[PDB]
């Protein structure tokens, strides 16, 4: 069971690539993740796509088509997901034959303050829902206060934590 | 009283850039438009923002601080606002004392066929207000089946329309 996982933050030390991160070594037996980069992907422009996709963008769309199940690590920016996420989406999601279509997928959001990632992960359900994608209802995966959940070299500390995402990705498994 | 308006399209037929342009032909006695660009703003990484804004991001928001209201047009993509009109709002929020705060802005959207925008609306008021913004929540202005609605090189052809942008710069101006 090949599982992408999707980061919605850039920044080396993104607390949601580094939640991720630990997911590849919290999967189950027979399930395996492996990261997609959208780093690469520009700001979305009907004009260019018009002209045929980005190579960045490519790359990722066929990332979708190929992976069995797809995993979210949104961070909430300002009320909702973060843009950068959403853009990536936005490229994604255009004809011919969106890979979104049809494939499960997992969601869970790592926020640094009390709250956040709530109001981004319904947005990215109904968004992802909206491009025919079957998202997990629950578990309900959330790192609040992530800038203590985590130590330097990026390691998840919380066992409720890890132990959710474990049943998330079993979750997901069945 | 100075007015930004702002589109969250970057293509150069853009319906929503379009509409705005024609407010502009709108303006009442005591009241300006004038278009932000923000094409050059880059994808957001926190790694990048600590060392400084972009330029584009810096020149983006003095306007907003400047401008004594905001007008936004945002199209709909999936289900949500335009993932590039997001990630200008979340270059421009963050401190040193993002200009949002207090300002009063208005929203429209454009968008072709169906429905359009009614979400986007949402999700941007809501991200708005998480700022500070004081938006209108009357008139509501949704310009759909655009592609027919607009001719080429602008103009609106739709009378509808027009009254809404003149009662939404009316409101505005009080
Ligand atoms: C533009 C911007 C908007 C943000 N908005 C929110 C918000 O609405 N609620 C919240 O709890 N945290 C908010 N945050 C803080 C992030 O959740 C926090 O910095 C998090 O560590 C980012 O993690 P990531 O780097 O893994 O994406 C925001 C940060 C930025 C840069
Ligand atoms: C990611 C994405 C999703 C879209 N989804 C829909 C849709 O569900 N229904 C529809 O009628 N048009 C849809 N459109 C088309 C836009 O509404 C249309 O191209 C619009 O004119 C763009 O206006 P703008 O250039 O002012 O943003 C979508 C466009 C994009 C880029």
């Amino acid at each position: 069971i090949k599982v992408l996982g999707i980061s919605g933050s850039l920044r080396s030390g993104s607390y949601n690539s580094a939640a991720l991160q630990e997911a590849i070594g919290l999967v189950p037996p027979g399930m395996s993740i492996e990261l997609a980069d959208i780093s690469g992907i520009p700001l979305y422009n009907e004009d260019v796509y018009a002209l045929g996709f980005p190579p960045a963008v490519e790359r990722f769309r066929e990332q979708i088509r190929a992976a069995d199940a797809l995993l979210f690590a949104t961070p909430e920016y300002n009320y909702s997901m973060a843009g950068v996420l959403k853009n990536a989406i936005d490229w994604a999601s255009r004809p011919p034959e969106q890979p979104f279509s049809g494939k499960p997928a997992a969601i869970l959001g790592a926020s640094a303050g009390r709250f956040g990632t709530a109001r981004a992960q319904y947005h990215l359900r109904q968004t992802l829902v909206f491009l025919d994608v079957h998202p997990l209802n629950k578990p309900e995966v959330m790192i609040s206060s992530a800038q203590n959940a985590f130590d330097a070299q990026g390691r998840l500390l919380d066992d409720k934590a890890r132990e959710l995402i474990q049943q998330q990705l079993q979750a997901l498994q069945l």
